[PDB]
């Protein structure tokens, strides 16, 4: 769950760029190189769509069983402090897209690679979900559990 897995500096500037400088909304990582580093899959501008965030991915993970993570930095509202309706708190959300059926190879720089990005990733304090098919992405659990602890 955890070993040697490199950190690349361009996916954490994304990481500040789309959570403080709110430049672009999700970034997706994949594992790059054999000497494991993770790094960018793909950028989604600030404006991303929810359709546009499945479409991109869905084309990228026909190749095989590949495990994605994917980071993105969401404003959900919900009704309580600040305002008497809508309280709106973006709340950056790690959700690790990878199917058990993956490659065992592949499933162990994943499985070390989770503390690595972690902690390293300023994804400290934030939450870290796992999916395994695109149905379970959908925002029935997704968009209902990051409501949710928006301010929790």
């Amino acid at each position: 769950m955890a070993s040697g897995v490199k950190v690349d500096p361009s996916c954490k500037n994304a990481y500040d760029l789309l959570h403080n400088k709110h430049q672009h909304s999700y970034i997706i990582f994949k594992i790059d190189k054999n000497d494991t580093a993770i790094v960018v899959e793909k950028v989604g501008e600030k404006n991303a769509p929810y359709a546009e965030f499945v479409e991109e991915m869905k084309k990228l993970v026909e190749d095989g069983k590949e495990c994605r993570y994917a980071a993105v930095d969401v404003e959900v509202t919900v009704q309580r402090q600040g305002a008497e309706g809508t309280s709106t708190l973006n709340k950056v959300i790690f959700v690790q897209y990878c199917p058990d059926n993956a490659p065992v190879r592949r499933r162990m720089l994943y499985a070390s690679s989770v503390r690595a990005l972690k902690a390293s990733l300023g994804l400290e304090s934030l939450f870290q979900v796992q999916a395994s098919e695109m149905s379970d992405l959908d925002e029935k659990s997704v968009k209902s559990d990051l409501m949710s602890n928006q301010r929790i």
